[PDB]
């Protein structure tokens, strides 16, 4: 069998797989599933320029016909619903190929939205209208006494979901199916931890976001999300596409990928159109679980399934914080960094530069192929008698066989060190045909004692 260890990384790397399986009785649908299935009203706006370019007004006085909506006080949307209302078409601007500039409807534009508040409790929290029917672009907010949810949206909060969620309805998404409760839900996923669409919450999946008497909802499209409008309007590949830090220390500049204390509740899915990332988590004292797998989920801030990887993006590095983490890479070069704390980090493939940072860390290895001579892992502060380099999922347990050179039979390993230099390196000859097929270079010493096979 493996180690504690790799059975850890190779449990959470499943964790929230989905397709081909039930899950709380109900078909699990992956993101391209779940993508047909938020458009599966054909509604779209429609483009030629290969861009839908749209216009939107913040309603400054009752439309025609607007008394009879049995909507009651009709009111222009505050200074504060504007902003966030800007922030939330933005996030939806940055995942797909779909302009919103504020101004009148024009010839020239693909389409036209209006927002507006409206004080009738009798209209909902909240609605919007498909692009395909009459009221096209529209969405509209309660706001009376009773239901102030609407008022000051901000980051995090229902208000600014609202926002994000019912402009989501008028781009052509719809709720995720047709009292009704989780139950009657079509697929499994149909949670806002991977889609702000859907009207049930993350705990019918499992996921933990925050307690009782406390809100906490993703300000931004989710992975589901960016999945149904990246297959109506195309991905839009332009935006962060240089070199990008999310979570501490953002430079992704929105506010919902920016983490500044411990306390912080983030909830986002990643959109990013290139260049060399990271997601900083260095900030979180809980323990944490970091997938930079493309389209995987992390557990982020003493939180679960709160943080994803979009479809089709690659990010590259990742830095745990205080807490027991696990690092999962991907197969591009990697950067890890445990942080303090007891931290299980795995590379994959390609070579990566792995840290661990204060602490007993474990350097997991699953395939030959993860550290081999020509692209090799490098683990550069390696704390002998501390760490350990975990092979067991290789080994299955079998063991390794430490000599000084390579005698051709499987399984013989050599633990070598350079102290000109502080450089060490593990190397393996897995299938015993006598020479080193997997390798492992350390900035510090490694002895037998700290791998585990
Ligand atoms: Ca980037
Ligand atoms: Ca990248
Ligand atoms: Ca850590
Ligand atoms: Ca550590
Ligand atoms: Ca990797
Ligand atoms: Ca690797």
């Amino acid at each position: 069998g493996t180690s504690s260890a790799f059975t850890q990384i190779d449990n959470f790397s499943h964790f929230y797989d989905r397709g081909d399986h039930l899950v709380n009785g109900k078909p699990s649908f992956t993101v391209d599933q779940v993508a047909d299935q938020l458009t599966r009203s054909g509604a779209s706006w429609h483009d030629n320029d290969g861009v839908i370019n749209l216009t939107y007004t913040f309603l400054t006085a009752p439309p025609v016909g607007y008394a009879s909506r049995g909507l009651g006080t009709f009111s222009q949307f505050s200074a504060l619903q504007k902003e966030q209302a800007k922030l939330s078409l933005e996030s939806w601007a940055d995942v797909a190929k779909v302009t919103f500039t504020e101004g009148p409807a024009a010839r020239g534009d693909d389409g036209h939205m209006t927002f507006a508040n409206f004080s009738a409790s009798n209209g909902g929290a909240a609605f919007a209208y498909l692009p395909n029917s009459s009221r096209k672009g529209e969405s509209w907010y309660l706001i009376n006494k009773d239901y102030q949810v609407n008022k000051t949206p901000g980051e995090g909060n229902y208000g600014r979901q609202t926002l994000t969620h019912e402009i989501g309805h008028t781009l052509g998404l719809s709720h995720p199916g047709d009292n009704p409760t989780y139950r009657d839900a079509v697929y499994a996923e149909d949670t806002r931890a991977y889609s702000v669409m859907s009207y049930w919450s993350e705990k019918n999946t499992g996921q933990v976001f925050t307690k009782t008497g406390e809100g906490a909802y993703a300000s931004a499209p989710l992975l589901d999300d960016i999945a149904a409008v990246q297959k109506l309007y195309g991905a839009n590949l332009e935006t962060r596409a240089d070199d990008t830090v999310y979570g501490f220390n953002s430079t992704a500049d929105r506010d919902f990928y920016s983490a500044t204390s411990s306390t912080d509740k983030l909830i986002f899915s990643v959109w990013d159109g290139g260049g060399n990332d990271t997601l900083d988590f260095s900030g979180f004292s809980q323990n944490q679980k970091i997938n930079l797998t493309a389209g995987s989920f992390s557990d982020v801030g003493g939180m679960t399934g709160n943080v994803s990887i979009a479809q089709g993006v690659t990010i590259e590095n990742a830095i745990g914080g205080s807490g027991n983490d696990l690092l999962i890479g991907n197969d591009a070069a990697n950067v890890l960094k445990g942080g303090a704390g007891n931290d299980i980090i795995y590379g994959g493939g390609g070579a990566d530069v792995l840290w661990g940072g204060t602490g007993s860390d474990t350097f997991v290895f699953g395939a030959v192929s993860d550290s081999t001579p020509k692209a090799a892992d490098i683990i550069k502060d390696f704390q002998s008698g501390f760490d350990k380099i975990d092979l067991t999922a290789i080994t299955k347990l079998g063991g390794l066989n430490f000599v000084d050179a390579f005698t051709g039979h499987a399984g013989d390993a050599i633990v070598s060190y350079h102290q000109a230099s502080n450089a060490g390196s593990l190397q393996v000859d897995f299938s015993g045909q006598g020479v080193a097929d997997f390798l492992v270079t350390t900035v510090g010493q490694v002895a037998t004692y700290d791998i585990v096979a």
